């Protein structure tokens, strides 16, 4: 409807620069002109200028650290979820507005050209998010850091509700190829696999192996406003040319040729599994191919630091540990470990008590759940076919761990069986996170809560046996995508009282506080909010058709479908609303549009049940009249980073209603929180912290705590007595169980019905009194506006704990050991010396 | 050594916008600064640079034809022998020189970076090369032709020797990028595949079938200095998403995900078979991909010409023919046909006989081969699974033809059998060669007597029934890079003289007979030819080690490793030649290094033999010390385009010594002819053009000449009588049946004997007297120097027939129907209008 904001400047020159690069690349780059170039070849041209604005400083940033050579940190992850990059690169630079000037006098729209970009959808959810909001965060604050892991020509699928049923599809997000990354054939390295270990004279050697190439493509990862352009390296899989085809004795040239296709399959695509564990062979493959690939760039860059000349020599991997941190983003890159002891013992001839203090010392391990079907704990026939020397390694490694713990706790032969690294059975098994603990010198948690419940219950073993390793680190968000970009008004209303600096200083939103009695930043906030409103109305009028109310209380749940995360109970709360409006149809009840969105895995089929309960439910309400526009059931298609950019902006009301215990941290949650929504949540996952910080006043808290849930498990749950005692539930499952919901086949619900009675795993009838009284009471707030958006306020004024940049501050000093800072890198200029 | 030549001009502000424009792709394209980028980094900003002065011509040539809207020449291939695109690109702009100063003042070496480039290696031989050196002469007489085929992944394999065997390897050209093309995947076009026909209503439907998606990749084909740079549209294929994913009822998503590379496989790679057929499923899959696709790009194109907007309309069809020409080269897209008539009838909606009248009017076909392994004779079960509506529309086609050939010729019912497109029996086949027969307007060979023996003996029922449709075009070498390119100091020289307008009109040479008495001439030609042997004997000693005399006659035979090519008799005659300066050790002979490469097709195991027999002979000759350096055999690997640019003007004899009636046309006795090597061969091909345009007495003819190759099958050929009336030739048969050229296994070569004694195809005892015989006059005549380069003089005096602007501007004119033109575009100024 109209912007100026401080997206920087939009100075002469520079927009008339920029104007003349734009169609400069349109024409050589693009081979396109202006009578036949469409809204795509509009976006790559400036996809094309905007990227010419970072090599300068991403060259000079790197050529940078070879001269100071600090301690490098390596993250290694196999999920990265990025979202697009377009106008976070424009934000970091400076460059939003002179872009939007340049676009304008040129005639074309910045934000349809901005929508035209592909999400880059290497992630799940949270823990790739995280690893993404963590690599804009190192560049702010100015850390020799670099995220690591496997370009996938398919991310996560497209999802698409076909007769309110998922479908998924491919992500094909390079079909159209990707400005933002550049190939770096040059580089290609080996990774083997297979293969047998022969032990002789001096040493054991890896023999026989299979070799698939690893071809590295790096994307720049600019820091705000401080000339750090850090990078981003993921590796490719490409067949050799010489096994991958002779190996003789016939057998088809064309068949040797396709056969290629088949190593090049290990970055195909990514495994769509939220919190479950597949024990799939192209998985421990993707897992060995980062690891391997990346522990030789790792070992090339300190041999050069400046050893390769002197500093000591006569090498001394002893310096290791004081140049180079790899943080291991869950128990995916566990094989880091084993990985690194065979370089450094059978490549590098180390004893093997150096070359594990040195290993310990440079390894760190994240923990981001505790849900027991998501620990991967791999089969050993698996590691001794695909990894015959690693699973040796891992073997002598446990023997050396045993040995200890039987020594600090003689005769505690169940606490030995207990925290071995092999889990005994009918299938043997490798515990992944034993292998992180063990060989890591910090584990932490991602969250107060999460961090004591590893302490106490899954890790209490190796806490009693190494308390000093285990540490936490709450989650955050990056203030830059999550505020500055995807809510430019409630940045710029904020950027007019107290300044800018908050955006890579976000505990100055603090001084908002002052600010929660203004009428007119109380004003102003809820214009900001109204507006987002109405904009995202009309993106689903616009996209998706569906027409909702600006007016209502939106209402959202996005996250993966998963039953820890109780789109169920919200489901349930959503049924009541309409039956109690269908008993007393002439009652005013507060209008709200309650929107829940998320992926499936593929083949959790109660995940597939609840987004059809979902569309069902939407089905009846959303075409009811006596319900009239006061209730809505939206189903949100596509659920991703882009999405969230436009929902989060428009919610009111955010649910966070795991069963207390089961989230880790959550940062969905904090994204919310610093956009104005108001939190309805359990005490679970960073949520404590969240209220803690605005105060339990400010939060809608209900539920059960933790204590009771282990309560209500030592008395055993029984969900027939909530049944039993509470009428408005009885109708709910009636109406599951007769049809009411699916009329053409009514049956259909019988498997939800059935767990929720006899088999569920996160109490969902538990904690539905206490929700749907603390769902009365923001409806209660809500139609009480000015006293919402003071609450609101005091929620936005307290955000700051939750930014990346606390977060990796507190990993950079207390994990890593390397001091954060802010102060820019000399400006991008010219000179090539 | 030095140059200066005339590679144009290099001119002040050019090289001045050159250099900075190199810098600028070294920084914004690579993101490789000075200190970092190596010879590969300094090669691709060159490649970028040169394709800049490209786009501009590009663009506006392919608007141009769109306003004027001519016929549009299709040339319809699945082999383009391309080899590398940098030298080109700059003869053809008149770059070379600027680019040269340009890099010199840089401090680079442009030959070194020239050597850099991958040959895109999209072609077998011969008859891709045809295709490649067409492209040039199109564009360099101003025609609207587009060259069309398939993107291979990997091209023709890398072969390489071991143990004097072929290896083969493969062509990964694509590793590093291709900076010559333009991916256009906006473009993208669905292929179907399987099906079924539905008869219903009105018309068939062909339906329930398999989507393949073709993704378009234009290369630029710039004319010799008049600004039009017309297109090679290479189709890729990619799955789809829905299908290639969605249908469902379980079977794995990560499964159907990697099953995409599947469909993918459609280009993954050439099939590398030499005169030979494979009736293989993925083949013909690459046959109907490429017409399908190009099918829909040539009536998207006639739907615009002007007739979207009007000329006539209601449309019109009729006016098919005089828009669009399409070229089929061999009969591998012989599915345009059938293809032509589906569309048009099915779902086009013209009546059968008027969409005849349309195909027979635009489609044309060149035959390369009378060998009858060659030819493609399909089996019927293959194209009614994949194709079963085309399968129908050619028993359509036979009918209604059968049905004209028994009106002309009543009662003859063995011309029936023969004619047929359906060849009856066992596996009941489609003759494609009788398919394109029907259905082009003009049939061609590319030779003389290659077009005489069609209408004598393999087609004569067709030339019968349709004398008008044949014809002959004898080919063309193009006289860029076949001169300009690679014998820049041949070609000032002969410019220094006549003048330069020789390159685009090589009759021109012939004003060089007025100099074979020119004693300047003399020497200048001389001397080239020494350095180029000078040349090649450094590149030799250099990146295959070897050492050669500079100083002997450098006999050559590369082609590809077939039989009827004969590299079995030239070998027989390098044996002979050991065999007499082993016999009389001290007497003078004239000395030679005899250069034999070229590629066996994988499972052609005599061609794999003969390989082994070359090498095996070099292991005896040139360790011989009696032998001295008189004799070398030098068996030269991974022949390709780059290489040939390398060998052709190092050559003093060139070897084209096929059994008169077998090679059709070849092209490398062309390239050899210009570059100022003399000819021993056959009175075969175009060898029989060749002498007749130089003189007999100037060309070195030997052998059987066709009637004396069909008298002897009369007679019936035994090789048994002349081994015994020949003992020369009875000692070496003897030398190769014991062992004395393979001694650690005797029998080795035991295949080649018991062949050229039993079941010799291709007569090589036969011509073996009068081949050493011709051999003792060129050996005569090279000796006398001067009456050596006065022959050369008035062979390339003589070449300028054989020029690829000469077989373009005849199928232009006689086939097309199109006049060529040399006036040069607009100069590629500027204006975005
Ligand atoms: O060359 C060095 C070394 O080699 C040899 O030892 C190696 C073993 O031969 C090899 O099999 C491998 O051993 C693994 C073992 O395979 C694996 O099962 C695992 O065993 C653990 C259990 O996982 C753990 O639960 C616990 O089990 C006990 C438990 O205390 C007890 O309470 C009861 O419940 O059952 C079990 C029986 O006591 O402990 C065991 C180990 O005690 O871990 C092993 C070590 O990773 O690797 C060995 C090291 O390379 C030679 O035998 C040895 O002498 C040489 O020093
Ligand atoms: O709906 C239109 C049309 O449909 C029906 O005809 C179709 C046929 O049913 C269908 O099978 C197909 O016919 C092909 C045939 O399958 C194929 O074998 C081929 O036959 C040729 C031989 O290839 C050729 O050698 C020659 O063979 C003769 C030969 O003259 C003779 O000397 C002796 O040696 O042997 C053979 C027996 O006489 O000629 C035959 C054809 O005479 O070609 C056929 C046509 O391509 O396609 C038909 C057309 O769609 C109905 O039968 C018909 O009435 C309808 O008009
Ligand atoms: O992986 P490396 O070698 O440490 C980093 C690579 O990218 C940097 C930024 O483009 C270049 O300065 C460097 O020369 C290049 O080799
Ligand atoms: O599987 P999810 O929820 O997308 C992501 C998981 O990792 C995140 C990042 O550590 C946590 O905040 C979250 O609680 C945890 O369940
Ligand atoms: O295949 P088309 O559409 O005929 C030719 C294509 O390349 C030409 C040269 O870049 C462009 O002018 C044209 O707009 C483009 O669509
Ligand atoms: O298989 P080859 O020899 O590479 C190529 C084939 O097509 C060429 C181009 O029409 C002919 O000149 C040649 O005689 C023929 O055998
Ligand atoms: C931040 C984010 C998540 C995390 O959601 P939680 O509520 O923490 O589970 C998942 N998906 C996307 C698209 C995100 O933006
Ligand atoms: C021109 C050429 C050919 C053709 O050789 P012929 O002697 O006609 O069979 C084959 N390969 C390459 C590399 C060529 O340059």
């Amino acid at each position: 409807r109209k912007q100026i904001s401080v997206r920087g400047l939009a100075g002469v020159e520079n927009v008339t620069e920029l104007k003349k690069n734009f169609n400069r690349h349109l024409h050589f780059t693009l081979v396109k002109d202006r009578n036949v170039a469409t809204p795509r070849d509009y976006y790559f041209a400036l996809a094309h200028t905007v990227r010419d604005h970072l090599v300068g400083r991403w060259i000079r940033t790197q050529q940078h650290y070879y001269e100071k050579d600090p301690k490098r940190i390596y993250y290694l992850s196999l999920e990265f979820y990025m979202g697009r990059t377009l106008q976070n690169t424009m934000v970091n630079l400076a460059l939003e507005n002179a872009c939007d000037e340049a676009t304008y006098q040129l005639g074309l729209d910045m934000e349809e050209l901005e929508e035209i970009e592909e999400d880059a959808g290497l992630g799940n959810g949270g823990l790739g998010r995280l690893a993404a909001c963590f690599l804009d965060s190192m560049a702010t604050l100015g850390l020799a850091a670099y995220g690591y892991g496997i370009r996938y020509e398919f991310g996560i699928f497209n999802q698409k509700i076909c007769g309110g049923w998922q479908m998924e599809e491919a992500d094909d997000w390079l079909r159209y190829g990707n400005p933002w990354e550049k190939a770096r054939p040059e580089f290609t390295l080996p990774v083997h696999f297979y293969g047998r270990v022969e032990h002789t004279s001096q040493g054991a050697k890896w023999v026989d192996t299979q070799v698939v190439l690893a071809m590295p493509y790096d994307t720049p990862v600019p820091g705000y406003r401080n000339n750090v352009v850090n990078t981003m390296r993921l590796w490719s899989a490409k067949a050799p040319n010489d096994f991958n085809l002779k190996d003789f004795n016939v057998g088809g040239y064309i068949q040797a040729v396709l056969d290629r296709n088949l190593a090049e399959n290990i970055s195909r695509v990514l495994y769509p599994n939220d919190n479950f564990f597949e024990g799939k062979e192209l998985r421990l493959k993707q897992e060995y191919f980062v690891v391997a690939a990346t522990l030789q760039d790792i070992i090339r860059r300190f041999k050069s630091s400046k050893f390769g000349c002197r500093d000591p020599v006569r090498t001394n991997f002893d310096a290791f540990p004081d140049k180079v941190a790899i943080q291991l983003n869950d128990t995916h890159p566990s094989l880091a470990i084993p990985e690194l002891m065979r370089v450094l013992v059978d490549l590098e001839r180390l004893d093997w008590d150096k070359a594990w203090e040195v290993t310990v010392k440079t390894c760190a391990y994240t923990n981001h759940t505790v849900i027991p079907e998501a620990l991967e704990r791999w089969p050993v026939h698996l590691l001794e076919t695909l990894l015959p020397r690693h699973l040796q390694i891992i073997y002598e490694i446990n023997q050396r761990f045993l040995n200890r713990v039987a020594a600090a706790f003689p005769g505690d032969v169940d606490r030995l069986r207990r925290m071995s690294l092999v889990e005994e059975g009918a299938v043997k098994r490798i515990n992944m996170a034993h292998l992180c603990i063990a060989g890591s010198h910090a584990v932490n948690g991602v969250a107060r809560i999460h961090s004591e419940i590893l302490k106490k219950t899954i890790f209490k073993d190796f806490y009693e046996l190494e308390p000093h390793k285990f540490q936490n680190k709450t989650n955050g968000i990056t203030p830059r995508r999550w505020l500055v970009l995807c809510n430019p008004g409630l940045a710029e209303i904020i950027a007019e009282r107290i300044g800018e600096e908050y955006i890579s200083d976000l505990d100055q939103l603090r001084k908002l506080l002052s600010y929660v009695d203004d009428e007119a930043f109380i004003r102003d906030v809820a214009k900001v909010k109204q507006e987002n409103k109405l904009k995202f109305a009309a993106y689903l009028e616009r996209e998706y058709k569906v027409h909702i109310n600006p007016n209502s209380l939106f209402d959202v749940q996005v996250k993966r479908i998963h039953e820890y995360k109780r789109q169920l109970l919200n489901c349930l709360h959503v049924i009541t609303l309409y039956n109690r409006i269908k008993k007393e149809p002439n009652k005013f009840v507060v209008p709200r549009t309650v929107m829940i969105g998320g992926k499936a895995a593929p083949g959790y089929h109660m995940a597939k049940m609840i987004i059809k309960l979902i569309t069902a439910i939407g089905d009846v309400v959303n075409h009811d009249p006596v319900v009239g526009d006061r209730l809505r059931v939206i189903f949100l298609e596509n659920y991703r980073v882009s999405l969230a950019e436009k929902v989060i902006p428009a919610a009111d009301l955010s649910e966070q209603i795991s069963t207390a215990g089961t989230e880790a941290s959550g940062t969905g949650n904090m994204k919310f929180m610093l956009n104005g929504a108001l939190t309805i949540g359990t005490m679970d996952g960073a949520n404590v912290e969240m209220a803690e910080e605005a105060g339990e006043e400010n939060f809608f808290i209900f539920g059960m705590r933790v204590e009771d849930v282990d309560r209500l498990d030592q008395r055993g749950y029984n969900a027939q007595e909530y049944y039993d005692r509470i009428p408005e539930l009885r109708q709910i499952i009636e109406q599951l169980s007769s049809g009411f919901f699916s009329p053409k086949q009514p049956d259909l619900f019988k498997d939800i019905v059935n767990m929720l009675m006899h088999h569920d795993r996160f109490k969902v009838f538990a904690d539905y009194e206490e929700y749907v009284k603390c769902q009365e009471r923001v409806s209660a707030l809500y139609k009480n506006p000015r006293e919402w958006t003071r609450m609101v306020i005091r929620n936005i004024a307290t955000s700051g704990k939750f930014s990346s940049d606390r977060t990796i501050a507190q990993y950079a000093r207390e994990i890593w050991g390397v001091e954060p800072s802010r102060q820019r890198l000399p400006a991008p200029d010219e000179k090539i010396p």
